[PDB]
């Protein structure tokens, strides 16, 4: 109950629900800058779903915030890079965002009361 750590092996079991889904395929990885040779030109800060996982191991992140702000950026590096809709990576994009939105909602909540029950006195 109102345990302020809870949230690490939740956001570790959700990474683990991204990787299984076929959705995460084009986000798994850094994106190759020399396949891509322009992608630095457009993307300020590059992150992929491995990142956001070895930083969470790292003990690198403070709250689930954090996390949820790498993850929302894969998915803004996504739009910024799509030439339009026709496109199966952008459909990808929209449909893990969804579910990724869907399942942190309950571990922000309960990490935020968690902080505000520690200092209820
Ligand atoms: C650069 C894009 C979009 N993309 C990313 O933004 C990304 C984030 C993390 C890893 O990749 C996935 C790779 N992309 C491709 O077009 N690969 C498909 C090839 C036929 C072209």
């Amino acid at each position: 109950s109102y345990d302020i750590q809870a949230w690490k092996k939740q956001c570790e079991e959700l990474l683990n629900l991204i990787f299984q889904c076929e959705d995460s395929e084009p986000f798994r990885q850094p994106v190759d800058l020399l396949e891509y040779p322009d992608y630095r030109d457009i993307i300020d800060t590059p992150m992929d779903f491995a990142t956001v996982r070895e930083t969470l191991e790292a003990g690198n992140y403070e709250s689930p915030m954090e996390l949820c702000k790498d993850v929302r950026l894969i998915f803004s590096n996504s739009k910024a890079y799509t030439p339009s809709k026709r496109s199966r990576i952008y459909s990808m994009s929209l449909r893990l965002s969804a579910f990724f939105e869907e399942h942190i909602s309950s571990v922000l909540s309960d990490y935020k009361s968690a902080l505000r029950f520690h200092k209820r006195n």
